[PDB]
């Protein structure tokens, strides 16, 4: 049955007509508060200021059932072809992300998520055997990559910065902008240097233009350039070249980019930046959340509860786009990954089954830390014309160890309060006579909050997010594993290269530049 | 004539109908092209990929008088109250940030307006003096400040990074998250560094925790403390302390945040990055669009042109948000700071009479750079079930000099190249005989380029959007520049301070700390 045919999907629209007020006086009870929460694996999620009561919920859950969406899970899971569209023309492949970490716990896999499972334990040998030379020869390590292979390591090499401990130098060259070249190599020694070239085809623009220039700058300043190379690509692909690098780490082709930090894609700069074991206690962290994900009831699964609320607000409620908002300085660029991990996953408008839908999929995801957010643009969540729902993202300890009593709490203290003020705040809003200085409030939000921020708990984060989308893309029926979107951007780079050395644009070009210079 | 009541809003209700198709054949016509352009300013600016005709452009530019939008920016840059609510208590004062570069140029400025510029001039001749010496002193600086008080000077700091020579370390630590301010103190020496303290009120409770922060640290290390404290700060305010301070300098009331970068709230920073002259170049960039939004056709005005086809999309095309996009380095953090000027500004529902408003003020803004947006959220332009208009910026030339001729092309080429196609690859799309494959179009999108990001060009860029958002701001009929929202915000922080060492999140907060510890 497909997504606007099922019975639940029915009541819920029934449901949507009148939300509960948030606003009414004793709502945000003592009873919604313990009730409309779950505290597992390390997290405590709280949903009590999102438009959603038993009934509500008791529908979405029976959504879940309809689409059968623990059932799919496991599909994915096990290494089922979920990546294709059925009647035409598809990738058709499995989507296998989550075996790149199953291997860290006891896991009965099968078929090709057997082999996904091995080898990627086979790359996390090879890997600590590489780093214990890497990090003793190299102060400073550049990955080379755009996309998938660079927001997700980027995320979580920025998420790990403040729990371990490392004097390494990490930057990430991604922009066919040379200028994003040219700032990294004013900053580093090259002869200390490791350049981690990142792309799973191994023939992507970007990151072949960009090792292109480093190559030069190696053999400019004269300097032995193979061995301060390494290629993380697919399998087979153009890159997978131990003569041209002096080592070569594996993904696969079921491992989807924005599905790769969990991969050698992460592997390699995590693990020279942090060491190995961290890296793997972020891969048990991932794999925790793997295995959570496939708990039926969606009131006590993470990743599913979360996928349903956004699908009220999304379908059932209509606001066209979620702010992630993260109490982090750790997560600064957590939200830029997920971003791409819902969008271009969930950003579609075709059914598995080839046919046009009538309904929309993944909404505009955009947002930026807190407390910062407060000064700036939750002036329009508070007062604009729109109601944006917010997922806060908060913990209850500062990485790094430097704090201040000030007024008798820790500045961590104020961090965490301020998120629950603004929350509530959002929820109930605050009558007022002067029009300027009166909100409305019942613009909902969730708040999901660990002890710390730390590999373990990143992981678990990533994986979060990762099921989620999964999830959300389930239910809609739709392939969130592709992206013809991103295939045609990388056709007309190689067909403006051409027309600078036919096409659909090449009239409209020639005239646009002629107007543009 | 408030916004809903104008004839020329009454005829573009009816052209909303049907709007042109872009993706007819022939319709990205040469004359298209060339109609629908603008060359100024250092820049030129093409909308043939907006769905506009001449019909159209007739009766915004119809609306634009019908509103009085160049007699209010008159107004505004002249000094008259503009930040005010009638009817009702309120800020009520001038609106001055253009006063604040107006002095670079000859002007006949009076009363209000006159006096910021001419203290202006007076703080900018005081900065010259104060960093022919602090440049020799310190190889480090590090604005503490959040809010309208760190993100324009970031995102000018950074735009101007690539053009101006410079060895000084530049850190930002604005979030009361103190990781964010462990992170800055793991990299710096506390001896080599200025501190400068930002923040107009003198009051918010971030600046003042992560003051107190650095301070301790000063005094941990046995240093000097008030040598290497400068304040940044409105007149008279608690902070305008010299007996605290090596060195105060000042903005006003009529300052706003959010405007506030060619104020000495960016003036310090940048000044010490890159030298007097380069904050000068920028305010003269800055002061040239102030000059320019005068211009009283819209098709001739660069400010006026961007707000009016924002209220095409916005209003009556209906589209929630705009994807700004630049294709710089440089700009890397131009967006945040345009997501805040733009959604506190004109996130809002009352009119500056009082009156609850009953069409949708300021869109969400988000956005990332090119060409890493091809390979992640650019899926959902192409492909997702909602329209995204787009602002794609872009520039001929890289700001660092470096570049590779590959397969006939510079990298620098590539990237412009890759933005135009997409803009036209947007507004044509695709068709398929495969559904997964094609691309429906008629996805909106402008383009402004100018030769090169330099200083001049960074303040050109910023002006105009404060413009833009102000011109939104005076159609609409909504009091753009103050922000009870943020004000909100502050109280909050205020009050779960007292809890921590009444209010009606009270019992809602207590209840929740309950359920998440
Ligand atoms: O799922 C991810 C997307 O397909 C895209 O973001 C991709 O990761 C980049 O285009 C880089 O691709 P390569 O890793 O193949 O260079
Ligand atoms: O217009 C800007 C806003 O009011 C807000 O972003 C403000 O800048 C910060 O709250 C910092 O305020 P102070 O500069 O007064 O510390």
């Amino acid at each position: 049955k497909g997504f606007l045919d099922c019975e639940s999907l029915v009541a819920l629209q029934e449901m949507a007509l009148h939300p509960i007020d948030l606003t009414a006086s004793g709502c945000l009870s003592e009873e919604r508060i313990q009730k409309n929460s779950l505290s597992v694996e390390g997290f405590t999620y709280s949903y009590a200021t999102e438009r959603v009561d038993d009934r509500c919920l008791e529908a979405l859950q029976g959504l879940t059932e309809e689409r059968e969406l623990i059932k799919q899970m496991e599909c994915m899971q096990q290494g089922a072809i979920m990546n294709r569209i059925e009647g035409f023309q598809s990738e058709s492949r499995p989507v296998l992300h989550t075996a790149t970490r199953a291997w860290v716990r006891d896991q009965d896999l099968h078929e090709e998520a057997a082999a996904i499972a091995r080898h990627s334990k086979e790359e996390a040998l090879r890997l600590a055997e590489f780093l214990y030379i890497a990090r003793a020869k190299f102060s400073t390590l550049v990955q080379i990559g755009i996309g998938g292979s660079e927001l997700g390591p980027k995320a979580m090499y920025f998420a790990m910065q403040g729990s371990c401990p490392s004097d390494k130098r990490i930057f990430f060259v991604s922009n066919i902008d040379p200028d994003n070249a040219a700032e990294v190599l004013r900053e580093i020694d090259l002869e200390q240097t490791l350049v981690v070239v990142v792309s799973k085809s191994g023939t992507t623009l970007e990151p072949a233009a960009n090792e292109e220039l480093f190559r030069q700058a190696y053999q400019n300043k004269g300097l032995s350039i193979a061995e301060h190379f390494v290629a993380v690509t697919s399998q087979g692909s153009p890159m997978d070249d131990k003569s041209r690098y002096l080592e070569v780490f594996h993904l696969w082709d079921s491992i989807g980019g924005r599905f790769s930090a969990t991969s050698m894609v992460g592997g390699v700069v995590l693990g020279f930046a942090f060491g190995y074991e961290a890296f793997i206690e972020f891969l048990q962290g991932a794999a925790a959340i793997d295995a959570h994900a496939l708990t039926p009831k969606m009131r006590e699964n993470l990743p599913l509860l979360s996928a349903m609320l956004g699908v009220w607000n999304r379908n059932l409620l209509g606001y066209p786009t979620t702010a992630v908002i993260p109490y982090s300085t750790g997560l600064k660029y957590f939200t830029a990954h997920l971003q791409q991990c819902g969008m271009e996953s969930n950003g579609k408008s075709i059914s598995r089954e080839g046919k046009e839908i009538s309904f929309r999929t993944s909404p505009i995801i955009w947002g930026d830390v807190g407390t910062n957010c407060q000064h700036s643009f939750f002036q329009s969540l508070h007062q604009g014309t729109d109601i944006v729902p917010v997922e806060f993202i908060g913990f209850l300890h500062n990485q790094r160890g430097l704090d201040c009593v000030l007024s008798g709490s820790s500045s961590s203290q104020k961090l965490f309060a301020n998120l629950v003020a603004q929350s509530l705040a959002l929820a109930q809003g605050r009558d007022n006579a002067n029009p300027n200085k009166r909100f409305k409030g019942n613009s909902p939000s969730s708040i999901l909050v660990a002890q710390q921020l730390s590999p373990r708990i990143a992981g678990s984060l990533l994986a979060f997010y990762e099921h989620k989308f999964a999830f959300q893309g389930f239910c809609w029926g739709i392939n969130s594993f592709d992206q013809e979107g991103v295939s045609l951007g990388k056709e007309l780079a190689t067909q403006i290269i051409g027309i600078m050395s036919e096409f659909p644009e090449a009239r409209g070009v020639l005239r646009l530049f002629n107007v543009l210079t």
